């Protein structure tokens, strides 16, 4: 029950979300939109059809894609540092949002209901 070292019941997102996020100025706006091709693009997350909403899923989702990402990194001698997961956190909870909010809804749309 292992993909890398634990995360065997997770799956892997869509991989079609980058979103620009606005830290309030253009000092940390920014360093992201020059900073945000390092991030993946996609996220690890697990099947809401399971759970009462995606927001449960999505807030363990985000800690999980970080970690997905960094374990695999972090096994090279690398390091994240909160400024960086902090960069993250602001688009992968909206592309974990986007992609359950694509595959709860752009598999179903009502079951057959469109």
């Amino acid at each position: 029950g292992s993909v890398v070292g634990g995360l065997g019941g997770y799956m892997l997102g869509s991989a079609m979300s980058r979103p620009m996020i606005h830290f309030g100025n253009d000092w940390e706006d920014r360093y992201y939109r020059e900073n945000m091709y390092r991030y993946p693009n996609q996220v690890y997350y697990r099947p809401v059809d399971q759970y009462s909403n995606q927001n449960n899923a999505v807030h363990d989702c985000v800690n999980i894609t970080i970690k997905q990402h960094t374990v695999t990194t972090t096994t090279k001698g690398e390091n994240f540092t909160e400024t960086d997961v902090k960069m993250m956190e602001r688009v992968v909870e909206q592309m974990c949002v986007t992609q359950y909010q694509k595959e709860s809804q752009a598999y179903y749309d009502g079951r057959r209901s469109s």
